[PDB]
């Protein structure tokens, strides 16, 4: 290159996903010029520090009137995309252009549409960092498109005649098809199938077509759960998808972006590029920065060093989930190894006074001190614990309430501890039993009050003086 504008993204390996020239997933924010200035490029910059490396654009909002007299045609805001066009183009970054569509969700004008890609998708063939979405939320609110009494009908025809529009004039630029409001459930899954095979018989001639350079675009309001089962059946009928529009509400779905990121997904979230947009500022940390770090969620970022490079140590790297109850047995694990301390590093997640493991046990290329226990159960306890020492765990609390907190150890005097969970004080400065030894075992508990979801429990060394084998965590 001479630049650094990014090559074609493809999809991936997998074919879960459409990845970039380094092969990683896509994932940003978005902005509209449908009726606004293009973001500003200091604040387009901005993505790149906050660990993305794509920006969806609602470039122009469709006119529901046109072709009549006084209707807004597409080609209005050229100015503004061109803008976006070349600053994402400089940055680095990816773009994913979309028709966006007002007070006009689940709608769409095909003649606006086919004139919209017309106009944009010779305009942007070469651009190698851009990739075409052919309209945001088409039909009121999901798949089957396809189907008769769909609200409204037809919408597989716009996207057959869309498609070959764009291939005509831009022949190597990414397709996202479909851009599902309401995307949930094995059922969900098997509508957009009846979509596709639709689309496939128009566009290739055979239901059952292997995608080269398109996916399913897909939002997340059917909510975290059953969207992630919709994906899930979809990857396994042999479909990829990119996932262009979802929120908790209201800030970043945690759940959603952990399931995404395990599955193989890229992602465009529902925050906003500064100044301005319709919904949360993806800068803002409460909306976006706050709840990754509360979470330990955690990619690979193109630019920069967040998110950090962290994660679950053991458990298949996946996050621990809480056990709950039936009747009176509990239905999994509910302790966590003191010694499993998500992997990162000193000042990420774990901070430890000196950098050398001096139990030499177990992990001794980390700084946290580990050695051999004889605690009931063998394996390893933490120590040479002292002020200021602190280790974080990835979690995932699978009901909001009481829980019961354990914590198995030892110390030849006092000792103090504090324990957070997603970054919140859940236990205030707890005073821990002296036990009269460093393999002399007690288990102290307290009651705390947990919000579900994916969060860091931190455990606080208040002073030194005690060891530590395990934690357990168990509704009440
Ligand atoms: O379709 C709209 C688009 O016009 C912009 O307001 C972003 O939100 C979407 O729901
Ligand atoms: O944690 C203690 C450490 O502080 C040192 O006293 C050696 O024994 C360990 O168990
Ligand atoms: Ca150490
Ligand atoms: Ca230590
Ligand atoms: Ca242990």
């Amino acid at each position: 290159a001479s630049s650094p504008q990014r090559g074609r993204p493809r999809l991936n390996a997998a074919r879960t996903t459409f990845v970039g020239d380094n092969g990683q997933p896509l994932r940003g924010p978005y902005t509209s010029t449908e009726w606004t200035a293009a973001a500003p490029y200091d604040q387009i910059a901005r993505v790149k520090e906050l660990g993305f490396n794509a920006v969806h654009l609602y470039a122009e909002c469709f006119d529901p009137r046109y072709p009549a007299p006084g209707s807004k045609a597409p080609g209005y805001a050229v100015n503004e995309i061109d803008k976006i066009v070349e600053r994402t183009r400089e940055l680095g970054l990816y773009l994913v252009i979309t028709i966006g569509n007002g007070a006009n969700n689940g709608n769409h004008n095909a003649q606006w549409a086919r004139d919209f890609w017309k106009f944009y998708a010779p305009r942007y063939a070469k651009e190698t960092h851009v990739l075409y979405e052919i309209h945001n939320e088409p039909v009121a609110w999901g798949p089957p498109y396809s189907s008769s009494t769909a609200n409204p009908p037809g919408a597989v025809d716009m996207e057959i005649d869309v498609y070959r529009i764009i291939r005509t004039y831009a022949p190597e630029t990414p397709v996202l098809l479909f851009s599902y409001a309401v995307f949930g459930g094995k059922g969900g899954a098997a509508e957009a199938l009846k979509d596709i095979r639709a689309f496939n018989k128009a566009v290739f001639g055979n239901e059952n077509a292997v995608w080269t350079n398109e996916a399913v675009a897909f939002h997340g309001y059917a909510g975290w759960q059953e969207t992630t089962i919709a994906v899930e059946e979809l990857l396994k009928a042999g479909y990829p998808c990119f996932m262009t529009e979802y929120a908790g509400g209201g800030g970043l779905d945690v759940e959603l972006t952990y399931e995404l990121e395990r599955l193989g997904v890229s992602w465009l979230t529902f925050q906003y590029i500064p100044p301005t947009g319709v919904s949360d500022d993806v800068t803002k940390p409460e909306y976006f920065s706050a709840l990754v770090e509360n979470s330990g969620l955690s990619w690979t970022p193109d630019y920069g060093n967040w998110p950090a490079a962290r994660g679950v140590y053991g458990n298949g790297g996946l996050a621990r989930e809480t056990a709950t109850w039936i009747n009176n047995f509990l239905t999994g694990t509910t302790r966590i190894e003191a010694e499993d301390f998500d992997w990162g590093g000193n000042g990420v997640s774990y901070y430890d006074t000196d950098s050398v493991n001096v139990g030499g046990q177990y992990r001794p290329d980390e700084g946290v001190d580990i050695e051999k226990t004889s605690d009931t159960g063998g394996g390893y306890n933490v120590g040479w614990i002292s002020e200021g020492e602190w280790l974080e765990y990835t979690i995932r609390v699978r009901n909001p309430g009481y829980y019961n907190l354990s914590l198995r150890v030892a110390g030849i005097s006092g000792s103090r501890v504090q324990v957070s969970f997603g970054n919140q004080d859940k236990t205030g400065v707890w005073e821990l039993p002296a036990t009269g030894g460093f393999q002399t075992w007690t288990t102290a508990t307290r009651q705390v009050f947990l919000g579900a979801g994916l969060q860091k429990l931190r455990i606080n060394a208040l002073s030194g003086g005690f060891n530590l084998n395990w934690i357990e965590l168990s509704p009440i």
